[PDB]
């Protein structure tokens, strides 16, 4: 039943601020949706999402600034992409862009699985549990990966993440759970092979 | 295969500092364990746990202070019990005590399920996903629960958590995955009906 | 059953049954799709299963108490438990009224198996939900060392099982959330 | 586990059933550990301890063994309460109980009482839990009020049918002796 | 089948069929989803399957008897059993009419397998529900040890299988409870 | 069974059995897990199941023939089929000797069901693998429309079922590939 | 979906097989939407579009329909390549393919080639993928080198056996016409 | 297959096959439990399946190339794809050599189905892994609008499928982690 934000695309290299600015522009003000999709949004926020984040007011009075804090709570601070960003701005921004469209745990689990494959049979760091949750272990794994592979590793991990997402879009489009025009555009703007 | 710390009990009302101090005393220095249990510990830390948290040194040189930071990363900061503690010291301390014996996600999922039952058909706050992960939504749910039920609610939620843990200990003891003397002692010191 | 209101913790058998007869007092007719007619909280099927062949309108308060005692006390043999521990018997009776007597008796047997120390003190019981000589002998041997402490710990263990069961029932909408909150609240102690 | 060692004549009493076990399994008899191990008067170490005998198994008297058999196969299953309503049904449940475990024949007994209650006109359906309590006793009382002595004999033959078919299934899995099953049909089945 | 009335214990083949032809005599309507209308207890499907290509109204009592004997006597080869034991053949025929012939024949083969010791008197039969030379040879070798006792014991064993099956059918509402009670009653002996 | 050699297409019952008695003549050892030693192709289990209580060494060729005819001809009731069509009976017998008699009989019943239109010529048979009055009546009504064509077509249909089954057996290594190739080769026609 | 509308004589060529489809399904024929909808020269809208005809279905010529049948039932399955090695096997696969879809008979063909390779002495086992490529062609080449014309006839009769048994299973689920199956055994089965 | 070393991105068919023949050069004997003898990277089974009946020691480099082209080019019909798009054909060939040709062809078909716009541009293909007229016609219609862009996007989509497949293979220890890291590294672009 979960409303995310698979409504448009931001250019590659876009920051957290630009990702959330693009959601607040493309989904600005009141937009109706069916009850089975979280119902109507104000600045992209459903009543359930607003209440889950502690907005107890009338949804017609929700300001753009309050909506931004709610987006940041669900898609940046909640999943601890602020902590990822201290180690790698580009990995944090990629996880955030995929998180707003699929929900943050999806790309984080792919992230953990890819860090496990690149740890060289656990010589560089031990295998993570793919729980979808950024904590000290995942952050330490990313730190040791980037110490050994440097900036080449960063770019490779982003491409690896794009591969996981691309194949997920194939499976969703096949079950009619993703728009085919959207998936074609995503590959054109986000996939760097 | 996962080494936690179900080795002893701390008195009810014990703080985070006392919970971790008791682990460092009862599991002080080198203690051997079979390879299928994470192998040997130094200050209760396995080689895998130390490496996962970024200790790259020799396990015989791991200081008590470094071990404390590793325990706090896995059982306090990692699961965000520091954020829970800002709202309720007693709920954070209870989650921490159960977390060191079963692994933090177990008690956190029970915590989320109990907050869902006490939200009165989603009038006070919407249902959480029981993902085992403390983030803004779970913290906002605890904030609204404690605003409506006050200190009585806090104590009731701790007792509810004890019930979930007690029944889990029955199921573990039945599969020989928990010591029966330990479970008898746990009910005597921790269960306040 | 009768999950219809909270009884003070540690209520005796008589108070448990008195509280049912008060909260559900008096002949109240209902259509066939709602158990048919009730009297003193007894359904037509419960009365007939216990040998009342009369009109439900003529069921006396005294006959209703006998039926309750048969289904929730003598039937499950809590009279025999009470000879060893009136407190454990009263706790099994209160839970039995809410869930059906076999549920708490099975938790009781499973907990006695955990505390039998790898079968040194007594062998493992079958968790059949039936109080007989073996379950009674197991409770007797458990209480043999530290009677005071053992009784209190076993009741705390039964509360843990029942509390987790209330979580699972509330999650399936088979228990009222206010009831479950009140049930824990009544039992909070230091 | 149980006592499938011999047969007693049709119409044998509870006292005769237990006396026959104490004679055919009298004193020490060795058995392998995977069968409860050695018996004294037919009692395993586990059975004696579960019934509160804490002594040495070599000092277990015939009389203590009889109390343990009665606890497991008569008083525990509440066949004493059945016997007040029908001595012949109680004796038949007890004879089968000592061979199979008392819960097996009691469940068949409840299922047959449910069939003979005529779509719940005479009494409501029992839960077939294998446990004798006031409801099962009340159902037997109402069955025997409407069917009288004919019903009592009919219910015993119905139980014999359930037990006979169970012996077929057990013999097929090698969990019952075939000579025993042939002798059991010969002595006990009256249909 | 023909579960319609109780026949005295030990009825012959002729009496089993005579009883069906009397209790279901002439035209009797039944709903289309249950084989539709019967003449002398024979459905159109049953008649056609046995080579009756005429009109149901013109089906004689004598033609109906042949169809019954084909489906419940000659088809299952009970004529060959009858050469060895008329009383076993009559028992299998009575049960076959009620349940379908393969049910009692498989019980028959399973019981012959238990009474062959450990394949010392004869080897285990496949319980296929089909009477053939091996099943006939097994009955012959079983009866060569204590004929009267064996026949009596094997009929008692078959009665046990059939009685338990009546419990299972009554429980699924596929057999009338009065029928089952009357069936056991007719067979009670000392 | 007897998968041991290819017999000319359309061999009679007598020739099918004669070929088994020649290719497996006298004493032949086989491992205990495969029925053990044969005399005239008869295992001790097969002999005893058919009432031979003597010594295997004293089993005559003539006694072996009777056992073969009981298991592969009279038991499956191919004698009754032979009255309607000797060529269908001979085909079922040859396949029965190779696969066990119930396999080809069930294919036979399934094919009769397809060629009954929509139950217009005769009703659907249960594919139980048992030859009885209904299967015989269905073959009689099938053959009453174009006897020669029908017999030929039904034998072709049976050949199709059996050939596909040989593919499945060869794939599981339960049939020799040279055998299967030779089996089809013998039956190739224009 | 396919063309189970008629039979052609034994020994019919690919040209005759396709000519027979174009005659029995000539011009417009209505069919319900749940069966691919209406045909022109036996071609559905979906079949024509999948083969690159972008025009109006009413303007589809007999000759364009023939190219579409050949694409789906001859060139696509590579029966042209089979035909170089054996015209008679290619024609038999094509006749079955037009009724069932070409992959069904090709898989049976591969499974029978695996049985006749004599435990992989003459050629190794094929994957039964339903697809004609160099391996399946090489296996047919080596089979026909060791078995010659007898093998070719034997492999066709083996295919007929697989198809006949498949018709039994389809007729039983009401997915094939019984008169058609009877006529198919009569005309095509030569065993 | 040949997952044995990395080829530069966009390598042609000839370079893919040249790189196999260099990295796996020359007759190298192995025991029967390791594929037996290899020559130019061809196993005994691969050579025999492609019609080489000679001694593996005499296999020429030219014969090895023909076998590779049969299994990884002409066999899967990448020669026909190449007429429409040499770039897509080369990418399917490179993936086919590593995984088996049906894997990338099935991803290719599934991606063509996603980009057919709810079947407005061409109907959905069966993802059978077989390049035939329908798959070729679908690629032709896809490339009909924005040939340049479509080709590049379809190759990026195939890289996504193959990259995720390498994750799953590395997780089951069926792909080398250094290989997978190098495979992505070779393909990083801006
Ligand atoms: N695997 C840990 C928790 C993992 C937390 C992980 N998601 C992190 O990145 O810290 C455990 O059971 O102790
Ligand atoms: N349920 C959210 C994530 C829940 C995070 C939760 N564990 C928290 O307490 O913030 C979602 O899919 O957007
Ligand atoms: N003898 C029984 C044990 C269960 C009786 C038990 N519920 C009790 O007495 O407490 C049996 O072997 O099946
Ligand atoms: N076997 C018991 C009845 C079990 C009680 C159960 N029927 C309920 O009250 O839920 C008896 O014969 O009294
Ligand atoms: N006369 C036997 C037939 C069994 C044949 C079967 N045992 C086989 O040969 O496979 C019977 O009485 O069923
Ligand atoms: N002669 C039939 C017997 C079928 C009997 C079965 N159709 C039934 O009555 O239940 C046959 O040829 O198998
Ligand atoms: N059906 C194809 C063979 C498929 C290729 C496959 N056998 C592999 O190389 O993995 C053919 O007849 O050539
Ligand atoms: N007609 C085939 C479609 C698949 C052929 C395809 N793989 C191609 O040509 O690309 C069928 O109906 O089963």
């Amino acid at each position: 039943h979960h409303h995310h934000h698979s409504s448009g695309l931001v250019p590659r290299g876009s920051t957290k601020d630009e990702i959330f600015a693009a959601i607040l522009s493309r989904e600005g003000g009141y937009v109706d949706h069916p009850d089975d999709r979280g119902g109507p949004t104000h600045w992209g926020i459903t009543l359930t999402t607003a209440r889950a984040n502690g907005y107890m007011g009338d949804m017609r009075n929700l300001t753009r600034n309050q909506a931004l804090k709610i987006l940041e709570a669900d898609y940046w601070y909640g999943p601890r992409l602020d902590q990822v960003a201290i180690i790698s701005h580009s990995i944090a921004a990629e996880l955030c862009d995929t998180g707003v469209n699929m929900g943050p745990s999806i790309p984080i689990k792919y992230f953990q699985r890819w860090l496990n494959v690149f740890n060289d049979q656990q010589k560089i760091y031990p295998d993570l549990i793919a729980d979808g949750q950024i904590g000290p272990r995942t952050l330490s794994a990313l730190t040791f990966f980037l110490s050994h592979r440097r900036d080449e590793g960063e770019m490779i991990l982003i491409r690896a993440l794009n591969c996981s997402q691309g194949q997920r879009y194939l499976e969703l489009a096949e079950k009619r759970q993703a728009n085919e025009s959207f998936v074609y555009g995503w590959i054109k703007e986000r996939v760097r092979l």
